[PDB]
């Protein structure tokens, strides 16, 4: 599936001063619904083999965060946690959804659906998170070490790595997903970011916000701490975690998470864009944990 055939697929709607992508299923109808959230560097696309064995049984949405995907870019550049949230937040006011909805996201969009979650939890159906953002990191003993790598990323080293020479795009997805990609689907993932320089600017201030303690970024701290303390004791909220068999935080995560209430577990193969690799078993999980939550 090229990027031409995935977003003639996809519907635009206006967003406060802007305008987002997405991908919708059964647009209108309140039948049982799930938003599928991507993170840094990829789109709505990242989903597109995902979503054909959940939406036999549920309408599917999935948008392109702002700046990314075929959503617009902003004039201001600003693209942090807080920025995306004020989007994403907007985006779902508009596409007329029902009451409660299912969560399924992956790397920063774990962290945007999670705390839409914890602000929103009388709208919660269940979520489904991988390879996902579901605490602060103090010492890098319990998380893969990338200290030196965010170090350099947030130095002025990172606007010339990715502004200049797409490393996100061109070094990180490759370096995390277990097939090599076909020329049409690497296109798709590179096509937000073919003009050099601000267009770019997303899948660098994304790693700059990764919620290290004294790093900085106290407004993305307090949030994670705050829907890490709720996803800790929500005995009522049902969770799946998708774990990442070999995976990249997929160790670290099972963890963290292993006194989560209502939370399953399913392994399947894959590094950290494990959807690249396992599709069909991610959906398929998917769709069974819908049933799951009739009961
Ligand atoms: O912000 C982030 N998240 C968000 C996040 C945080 C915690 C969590 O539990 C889940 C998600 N994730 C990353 C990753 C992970 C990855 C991406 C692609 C390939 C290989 C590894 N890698 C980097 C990075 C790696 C090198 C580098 O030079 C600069 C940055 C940043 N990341």
């Amino acid at each position: 599936a090229t990027g031409d055939e995935w977003w003639a697929k996809c519907k635009q709607v206006d967003v406060l001063d802007s305008e987002m992508s997405y991908y919708d299923s059964d647009p209108g109808k309140h039948k049982n619904t799930v938003i599928f959230l991507h993170g840094n560097p990829t789109s709505s696309y990242l989903w597109r083999n995902v979503i054909p064995h959940v939406e036999p049984l549920a309408r599917c949405l999935a948008p392109d965060l702002i700046g990314m995907g075929k959503s617009g870019k902003l004039p201001n550049h600003s693209y942090r946690f807080v920025d995306h949230y004020r989007y994403l937040s907007a985006w779902f006011d508009s596409v007329n959804l029902p009451e409660k909805v299912t969560i399924v996201c992956h790397d920063w969009g774990s962290g945007l659906g999670f705390h839409w979650c914890n602000e929103h939890r009388d709208r919660v159906k269940g979520i489904v998170h991988m390879e996902s953002v579901v605490d602060v990191i103090e010492s890098w003993d319990e998380w893969p070490d990338i200290e030196e790598d965010i170090a350099l990323i947030k130095s002025e080293a990172g606007e010339e790595m990715v502004l200049k020479k797409n490393f996100f795009i061109e070094r990180l997805l490759p370096s995390s997903i277990m097939r090599k990609l076909s020329e049409e689907e690497m296109d798709a993932y590179r096509e937000p970011f073919v003009e050099p320089g601000e267009s770019r600017r997303p899948t660098l201030t994304w790693p700059r916000e990764i919620p290290l303690v004294k790093g900085g970024k106290p407004d993305v701290i307090e949030i994670v701490k705050s829907y890490n303390k709720w996803l800790s004791t929500s005995k009522d909220i049902p969770k799946l975690f998708i774990n990442a068999d070999p995976g990249f935080f997929s160790n670290a995560i099972k963890k963290v998470t292993k006194n989560w209430p209502n939370q399953k577990t399913v392994t399947v193969k894959g590094l950290h864009f494990l959807q690249e690799d396992s599709p069909e078993e991610i959906g398929e999980a998917i769709a069974d944990f819908l049933n799951e939550l009739t009961k």
